[PDB]
């Protein structure tokens, strides 16, 4: 059951302005670690993480996603009166009410037909949205989709340093505070449309996804606390991406050298590290920019697919594996032709 009819006719991401460097971070986390004991440097030398980007100081979620909506439109050659959905991926969300997508919808200006909700799945919705999208243009529902995602980390970071300023954190809760500390702001849009509207853009397949739901409890997140079994995370993350690379051989003929580029979501370097080297890849085939831009989340796939494009790096016909391992646990794997 893949896609036949499923093609991607634009893409866009934008970087946030402001670049927050881990040196000025280790500067507010020094005490801490000094009464803790420790004198090694765990976001520049072992997450890998040197700096990540900030919005300005009140925007929104929605104001990012708009924005790459925007130029993802442009890229696509079409005005908003031809999206026909809009499904929001993001973590950041404004509100409870109304959605994400109903206010990126209304900045947009979408006409009364346009179909808007948001999805959640951690680091992996922004495919399952392409996925949902895929069904009503192939069913033929519509001819055009927009899948937005725009992430904000800002209160993430002045919440967590805040709370180093105390005395009393501990070295598990300061361990977790630390993985917050790898998070990033960015956004990305995909315009996605019924292959006959966009000929020669590249095609979307759709994909596999297999989870491990038995592993919810390995963490928990707030913007209140985070909790995180990092050993087990790792542990039953690889197994998990293993049974899921089986399916995706079956179903999408995944091989070592079918493929032309992996578009991963990436958790920290030390982590992307072992991931290749479990699976064989060839690490010059795994864009990153975890180092300067962090995690950013479901919006890191696209992000990093918008930025293999901008670079030319991709051409006609190459095969490209989107993936990610997500909290839950879940893994989804899917291809795109360029």
């Amino acid at each position: 059951m893949l896609f036949q009819n499923v093609s991607i006719a634009g893409l866009a991401h934008v970087d946030a302005p402001h670049t927050l460097t881990s040196k000025e971070i280790n500067g507010r986390l020094q005490p801490t670690y000094d009464r803790l004991g420790i004198k090694t440097d765990v976001l520049g030398d072992v997450a890998g993480i040197h700096a990540r980007r900030l919005w300005d100081q009140d925007v929104q979620a929605s104001d990012a996603a708009t924005q790459a909506a925007r130029k993802a439109l442009i890229d696509a050659g079409i005005g908003i009166e031809k999206i026909g959905l809009l499904v929001n991926t993001s973590v950041s969300r404004d509100y409870l009410e109304p959605s994400t997508a109903s206010i990126v919808s209304g900045n947009l200006g979408v006409g009364d037909h346009c179909v808007t909700f948001d999805v959640a799945n951690a680091c992996l919705a922004f495919i399952n949205g392409m996925d949902i999208a895929a069904r009503m243009l192939e069913r033929g529902e519509i001819d055009y989709a927009l899948v937005v995602d725009g992430e904000t980390a800002n209160l993430v970071y002045e919440k967590t340093l805040e709370r180093m300023t105390s005395p009393d954190v501990t070295e598990e809760e300061f361990r977790n505070e630390l993985a917050a500390l790898t998070l990033g702001c960015g956004a990305a849009a995909m315009v996605m449309a019924r292959t006959e509207l966009v000929p020669d853009a590249p095609r979307y397949k759709g994909g596999v996804t297999r989870s491990a739901t038995e592993w919810n409890k390995l963490c928990r997140g707030n913007l209140d606390r985070m909790v995180t079994d990092t050993r087990l995370l790792l542990i039953e993350g690889i197994k998990l991406a293993q049974k899921t690379f089986l399916a995706a051989r079956q179903v999408l003929g995944w091989a070592v050298d079918e493929l032309d580029q992996f578009v991963i979501h990436q958790v920290s370097r030390p982590h992307t590290a072992a991931f290749v080297k479990s699976f064989g890849i060839d690490p010059a085939k795994v864009m990153t920019i975890f180092g300067e831009h962090g995690n950013i989340g479901p919006a890191s796939v696209p992000i990093v697919l918008s930025k293999l494009k901008e670079l030319g790096r991709l051409k006609k016909g190459d095969r490209i594996a989107l993936l990610g391992i997500g909290s839950g646990l879940n893994c989804s794997m899917a291809e795109v032709v360029w």
